[PDB]
């Protein structure tokens, strides 16, 4: 049997020229790299953006093996040809509106899409027929041999591909004329590569109600390898391939990752660890001796990461070595199960259950006791509260928790069952870790590359391992399926499905995912109605008037009533999002005058990362203008310096308002304010 | 044979009780009248507005008159009855989209509706039974006796009125639910009372939205009077008239150079043969030898144009009222005096498609310096808005600056020439009653004016001077209901209900929003707006100094540019000329004298101020039009010393913020000096 890695490939939008791109990251947290002519990795990137300030693609290698593990190439003996098929697909126009964690059949039947009414994207297309349309869909592509390059284009679909689709013509807002889903190579010995997007993103309503007729070229789909041997026999293996927007920070590695959010579904779904877990059961083992190197240390490692692109200073205490990390002896347990119980337990999965753990925010309220629980970090529904569209028991999940397995083992840590040294590693191929490790895990609200169908072991034949719905021949002739759920079939997925939940366009998820100001009083609640009412009696009163002289005073009583339809329910606390993928409080990087006047700030100073981009609008527009957060001490481990590089800082205008400006009075104007944003007008 | 006067009558829309109301002006710049329990008026207006801030409608008197010139009530002898019909009707929604002069059939046929290529409004509506729906029509209601009262309600549509149609059900913007189009009353001798609409103005589209506006509904309405007089013997004779509805005269006592009675006067003599002595119908030419009278003829347009300074800053026209000379001497000595006065009056454009270098493209007597002055009247024409290239078309209309009606400039140049005397002349042959009710509507400019457009210049729709041509009768109507499609001018058969109003903004508010001032080019006659592009190109270039010897540091440049693009703006140079002043105040004095209406309006009185300032865009308008002020003398009972400020202005609707100057610029020595800005929160 051969197999192809990565199991899940990820590749990354970019807007430069076609042909300059970069090649995956090698492992989690690592830099993707430059490459040579014949499109082997050479050292890690120099530059992420080309000459004009456009984002390069980053592209995936896929590899196979045969039955001994063997890399198999076009110079292996035997080997006469290796032909890769991908066929990638956008079918978000085409899926139901996001609406947080509804959908997810996690949550049992009663929380399907059906139950929870949850509308259609572009509702008024309700004809089979005319769902299909709405997908993106070029039809499957093949590439084999040295050195090949195929467009995934509107120009060269195949005549096999009955029913192709794409939104036509010219896009009255946004990008114009989409033409691409991505490219496909081949290496000099016949290894598949795989391009996605540019990055376009436009449609036919204005985002500004508006929305509809939107599209962008984030894609997902399937991939197969067929080998033929000398002998014109062929064994044929598959796997998965995902684009998601630029990775602006690729060294700094999300607490729970998407490799753990399949490890963790492998351990508990599809016996993955025995020694771990009791399948027979629905329990893990006590007896389970974790290894400090590779199950807790990672976590540490990546919650010292999130000051780079956040203020979570209050995870500082889980990083510290205050205590020693790796004593397992009895006389340090309890500093071990003091750092563990600061860790938020998971919430059941249990519609209408609110008062559950990860609704909790604090240890304690007591002066003296108060920490904010671990990680600290938005929960995967902080954003709608029990009673939201029409609904009197919509899934809240208000802060973030571990995933199941990766708690297990911090709790056999607290324990003292771990040990120090090396373990040997699971059996997961590190080809296998290194994509989709650096992507998101947790929260998925949606999420940034994929969202919550990924936890769903139903989509998987396997650990790591995405379950085909049907074939090349069932596609060329059908078509993709609009409204078919694979969570809800369970026999495998199509193209398009692990991306079509998240926004549509993904600049959205983008503009979105910064913080939430989230409520942490009532457990059911994440946004109520706020009236504030105002009422204000103004006196009139004269004087320095004559002796003679008296006038009398006058007033009135005036009312201001504002409501808010839906607004955070105070007392709340300003929680992260996706700080790694999307971040937020970043260090300015220029180090030299002409960078420093052009970004109107010196270095080293903590500032908004998205500054200058004030609309979800101006996000769709100019995303590709933004920074990547990157360590400039690289070279010396241990002494990690992240700055912003690479922002397009020519884009952008700035004023300095005096404060006084604004509260009128000229004593106020000691003190300023800087204001990024982009002039509706300008030009180059 | 009967005869009802005012042959077209006007009411004004009240958001005030459905049974407060003032009586019509008696005369051309007369207040209207307060009146008493038999509907009776009594003296002029006390309070255009309720206690509340709700304005009053306006009602107006109908009397019918014998073959005498006697008049008939139900206290004459011989007299049985007298019973009154009156149809009005609103077919704004289903006219065409108002374009300037587009549809005027004064410039000929190919100038229609149709070889313009107007769209209808609510284009999406085309079979006609669905245009027809768009009308306000409700039928027709009677009135007779003493002191009857019945509403032009949707309760009380008759049965034999087989096709009603209003906007049903609750309007998503601005006034929610239509009811009524006015009120018929009888006095307590059985005169007629029409009183109109109550201000209405909402829809289903957001006019603040893109190409919204559709969908949208105002009271305003126009349509037919019928009277029928049943004697002692059962006999009768039956007469008619006319009726339309127009928005609040916020200024009444000020009178417009060019009134609609003007109009029709004008109309009358050149197509009716109302006065033989003055025009020969045979040749299509005044005659020169007919002598004006200066009291009749040049006096009220003197008068006329010495008001406009309560309500508009035209200094330019003193000249034209100072009498530097003796405006009565008609002698030789005097008549280079008198020719140069009208010889600064812009001459009439011919009507021709095409002719674009004509008189009323002429903003001055010349530009050489000392003999510069602005014609006369100096305000917009009747398309100071758009280019001979708009709309599609190559040869627009246009018709950039007033000038007087035909017949007003022949009077005034026989004046010039000396054929004129001093002292009483008799009346023309047009009733007083006549002239009162119309002669206080604007005849000129009309782009498109406020109560009325240019279909009222045009001849075919009248059957004599001053009177309204009526097509088909009520039988006809009962059956069939109106036509909504039929351009009255273009079949020359008679005008339906809503044909008067129809061509006017809907709603009204926006004609009232626009009727300020207008910047107008005067260099090319061609052109009224054009495209402007500013492109601003800027170097930015830094040195440093006072370093210490030895140091240097390069300098640092770089380069910038903005590019906006105004698509349709005033081409310069141009002159800021008035609307309609009298009817759409601009420049007004405040006029609070005691110390709360101070306090409230935020200035003291007797300062020059903007008449709408506060309601910032078009939907404030359309919600808020009624707050606006009254302005009227203060020093009515001294004639010839007229003092005319705001009265009755809503203050405690408006905010105001002062903002210091230094806030703006951010250099606090400007703080010196302040701005006023007055808004409406709507919090409130």
């Amino acid at each position: 049997a051969l197999s192809v890695h990565p199991s899940i490939g990820v590749a990354r939008l970019g807007n430069a020229n076609t042909d300059n791109f970069v090649l995956n990251p090698m492992e989690i947290g690592g830099l993707p790299y430059e490459h040579d002519v014949d499109l082997k990795p050479t050292t890690t990137v120099v530059n992420f953006k080309d000459e004009a300030g456009c984002i390069r693609r980053q592209g995936q290698v896929f590899k196979v093996f045969g039955a001994s593990n063997e890399e198999l190439t076009l110079d292996s003996p035997n080997v006469k040809n290796i032909e890769w098929t991908v066929h990638l697909a956008n079918k978000k126009a085409a899926w139901y509106e996001f609406r947080e964690l509804n959908g997810n059949l996690l949550y049992g039947r009663d929380n399907s899409y059906s139950a929870r009414g949850v509308p259609w994207r572009n509702a008024s297309k309700t004809a089979s027929s005319e769902r299909q349309s709405l997908i993106i869909d070029l039809g499957p592509r093949s590439v084999s041999g040295v050195m090949a390059t195929v467009e995934i284009s509107i120009n060269n679909i195949p005549e096999t591909y009955l029913h192709p689709s794409y939104p036509s013509g010219e896009l009255l807002q946004g990008s114009k004329h989409f033409e691409s889903l991505g490219t496909l190579r081949t290496d000099s010995q016949g290894r598949l590569i795989v391009l996605g997007g540019y990055g376009f993103a436009g449609g036919n309503t204005d985002l500004s109600g508006g929305g509809d007729d939107w599209y962008d070229d984030i894609s997902d789909g399937s991939v197969t390898c067929v080998v033929t041997y000398s002998d014109d026999s062929s064994e044929t293996s598959t796997a998965w391939m995902v684009v998601g927007s630029p990775d602006f920070a690729p060294e700094i590695v999300n607490i729970s990752t998407l490799s753990d959010t399949c490890f963790d579904v492998g351990v508990r779904n599809f016996d993955l660890v025995p020694d771990m877990y009791d399948s027979a059961t629905g329990h893990y083992k006590s007896d389970y001796v974790a290894n400090f190197d590779r199950d807790i240390l990672p976590i540490i490692q990546r919650i010292s990461q999130y000051q780079w692109v956040s203020n979570v200073q209050s995870m500082s205490g889980f990083f510290s070595f205050q205590f020693d990390y790796r004593d397992g002896s009895a006389a340090n347990k309890a500093n071990r199960m003091k750092y563990y119980n600061y860790f938020r337990q998971l919430d059941n999965k249990v519609i209408g259950d609110y008062d559950q753990p990860q609704q909790v925010l604090m240890s304690s309220e007591v002066e003296g006791d108060i920490l904010p629980l671990m990680p600290m970090n938005s929960g995967s529904n902080s954003v709608s509260s029990s009673n939201f569209y029409d609904l009197t028991d919509n899934v809240v999940e208000k802060f973030l928790a571990l995933d199941a397995t990766q708690l297990f083992l911090l709790g056999q840590w607290a324990e003292g069952e771990f040990t120090a040294g090396p373990a040997d590693d699971y059996p997961v191929s590190d080809m296998d870790t290194a994509s989709i490790g650096n992507c998101v895990g947790l929260p998925m609200c949606p999420g940034i590359e994929m969202t919550w169908s990924l936890q769903n072991p139903v989509i998987y034949k396997d650990a790591y391992q995405i379950k085909h719905y049907q074939d090349k021949a069932y596609f060329d002739v059908n078509g993709l399926t609009p409204e078919r759920d694979e969570c809800e079939e369970e026999t495998g997925c199509e193209p398009g499905d692990l991306t079509k939940r998240m926004a549509c366009p993904w600049q959205a998820d983008f503009f979105n995912c910064t913080i939430q100001t989230v409520n942490f009083s009532e457990p059911s609640v994440n946004k109520a109605s706020q009236t504030e009412t105002v009422t204000s009696r103004t006196h009139y009163e004269w004087g320095n008037l004559p002796a003679g002289v008296s006038v009398p005073d006058q007033s009135s009583v005036s009312a201001t009533k504002n409501v808010d339809e839906k607004v955070p329910l105070p007392p709340a606390y300003y929680s992260y999002w996706w700080p790694p993928q999307s971040p937020w409080d970043v260090l300015t990087g220029e180090l030299d005058t002409e960078g420093q006047l052009h970004s109107h700030l010196p270095a080293g100073q903590q500032i908004n990362y998205a500054r200058g981009i004030n609309s979800y609008s101006q996000m769709v527009e100019h995303w590709s203008a933004l920074a990547f957060i990157r360590d400039r001490n690289q070279n010396n481990d241990g002494f990690p310096f992240f700055t912003e590089t690479e922002r397009n800082h020519e884009l952008f205008d700035f004023k300095e308002v005096l404060v006084g400006q604004v509260t009128g009075n000229s004593e106020d104007n000691e003190t300023s304010l800087p204001v990024f944003f982009i002039n509706a007008n300008k030009e180059s």
